[PDB]
């Protein structure tokens, strides 16, 4: 597995997650619209936050990572803009953190800057569950980092893949930091319950784990559903992918019983994702 | 018509194989955690005075009969802390309660604020909150998805979407998250924090709770049972999906010995004793 692509597939598994949203979604992404001082204000917490690890990080690179909340997030339902830049500034300091090296993961110098981030732009209540949501996250991440709990998991079926991937993914925690921008009572409560992670989990898991098979694999990465499969055999693989799409087809019209604001959003998130994952 | 269909001929068989799985896959048989008369006492007259704003009668057979529950499904080798563990106990005899009313009669004014006040008893400052508002997600999702089309379409699609929609509304997130403080043990309190104890936990114990309450809900006309989606009335069909579902147990079973000791034996635990209890009461 380890000299393995899912490149002689790319233009095709492109083109035909492509058609399946267009059939099946429908309503094409847009982008969040920042002014120039929103972004701007987004950057500043995102270099202060990741100050204490000497990170020193790019606009550029910034820019990029937020791109994935601009495109993923529902403008037209948006109330919130102030819990709209956390989970700009949220989302773009665990990418950089993500990215580090984990032996210089000091959890004593970020989570209080994580709590600061919430502190600033929710409300109490909410403050405490976006922090909650980002706690269990990166705390999950090193728990993980060579359990066998991961290994299980990722090795035995789909289904058990999945359910570990509704946190490690990490889109329990962007439902838990995004409820606030809706203000939205039924997508709250969606939100909280977890429900609405685990809805979106495979949409989001199995267009992300496609386009990060090749980089995953070379890494010795077993977080990948297509790890499940032969890739090298087309047959086998073309199988595997169709059952995927399948899944994600199951859950977006499971997803349409929601009510019109809550199918939107998680909608917008599963195809927003897809742009903003081919993009760049 | 489903609204008269029965599992009836196949309680015996069904209730062997489960046994028989249990033996084989968990083989550590469940034990009842012990409850002095004082502690059980405490418990008890907690319950009476959450349900009272309610104008609710409990008798103490009934809250004992609930509390059995809690007594069977955790692990006693385990236990730290016995504060949380009365808090689990009136949690879930309230909860209990609370779901066998006519739902016209939910005042959740009146409710809430009682179960706030058990949270802030027993627990510390942090896991009261937690606990608090898994307990009112809880609540809340029944509250929200009465004939709603969402419990329709999960509940009706596949067994997948169904187990989806019962990792919050069988209650098995609301019991993880207010039973990893009897623990107090790091891996524990994350996976019950990222419910991802909940999600390795519910099929094992929803399998087992609609299988015994199939009758009583479909002549009810409710749809949250997974039985629902084969046609009990016909023995191989039951007979293929039934060892789908244990398949389902089995391989959920299977993956929790991955994780840490203490973690597993208390999910094990759960799903054991659980079933202890549903087939004796
Ligand atoms: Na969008
Ligand atoms: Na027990």
């Amino acid at each position: 597995i380890g000299r393995s692509s899912v490149r002689p597939y790319l233009e095709e598994c492109t083109r035909r997650f492509q058609e399946m949203f267009d059939r099946h979604v429908v309503t094409r992404p847009t982008k969040v619209e920042l002014t120039d001082a929103e972004l701007r204000e987004v950057i500043d917490d995102c270099n202060a936050a990741v100050a204490p690890l000497g990170k020193t990080v790019s606009d550029e690179r910034w820019i990029s990572y937020v791109g994935l909340v601009l495109w993923s997030q529902s403008p037209r339902h948006i109330k919130d803009m102030e819990a709209f830049k956390a989970v700009c500034v949220l989302n773009c300091v665990t990418f950089v953190w993500d990215d580090m090296d984990p032996a210089l993961h000091d959890f004593g110098l970020f989570l209080p800057q994580l709590r600061k981030i919430c502190e600033k732009y929710y409300g109490p209540e909410d403050a405490e569950v976006a922090y909650e949501a980002a706690r269990a996250f990166v705390t999950s991440d090193h728990m993980f980092r060579d359990s066998p709990i991961k290994a299980a998991l990722c090795t035995t079926s789909p289904e058990q893949y999945f359910r570990f991937r509704v946190t490690d993914i990490g889109v329990d925690f962007w439902m838990k930091m995004s409820y606030p921008i809706y203000r939205h009572p039924e997508f709250t409560e969606h939100a909280k319950t977890s429900l609405a992670a685990r809805m979106t989990t495979r949409g989001l898991t199995i267009v992300n784990d496609f386009y990060s098979y090749d980089r995953e694999v070379s890494l010795g990465q077993i977080t990948n559903c297509f790890r499940l499969c032969d890739v090298s055999d087309e047959t086998a693989f073309k199988e595997f992918f169709q059952a995927r799409l399948d899944d994600m087809i199951e859950d977006i019209e499971c997803i349409k019983a929601f009510d019109q604001l809550t199918q939107d959003v998680f909608l917008d998130l599963i195809y927003g994702n897809f742009v903003w994952t081919t993009s760049n």
